[PDB]
């Protein structure tokens, strides 16, 4: 298996709308193109950009589309030596 690994400081400096990172259960997502597109707004990704981004994702309560949605962005895997217990 060809898995991609990012340690989470590689992902903290794509934190402006050039290049937009984002971390949701332990995955990386590349969202800078979808900004635009998001239901919710650009504004609440950008001040989640280049962190993990789990607990606000979820408490939001997205659907199963936005779940869905997900899979296009997906880039790579956290290190498991960056990932909290
Ligand atoms: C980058 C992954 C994300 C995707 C693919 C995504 C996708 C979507 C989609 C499709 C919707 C429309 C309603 C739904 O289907 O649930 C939506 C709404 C919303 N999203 Fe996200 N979202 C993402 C991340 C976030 C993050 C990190 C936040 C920050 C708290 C956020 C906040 C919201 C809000 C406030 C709404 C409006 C809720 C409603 O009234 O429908 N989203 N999002």
């Amino acid at each position: 298996p060809a898995v991609t690994y990012y340690r989470l400081e590689e992902v903290a400096k794509r934190n402006t709308a050039e290049e937009t990172w984002m971390v949701i259960h332990g995955r990386v997502y590349d969202i800078t193109r979808f900004l635009s597109e998001h239901p919710g707004g650009e504004e609440v990704l950008l001040e989640q950009a280049g962190a993990d981004a789990t607990e606000s994702f979820e408490d939001v309560g997205h659907s199963p589309d936005a779940r869905e949605m997900l899979k296009q962005y997906y880039i790579g895997d956290v290190h498991p030596n960056d990932l909290k217990p």
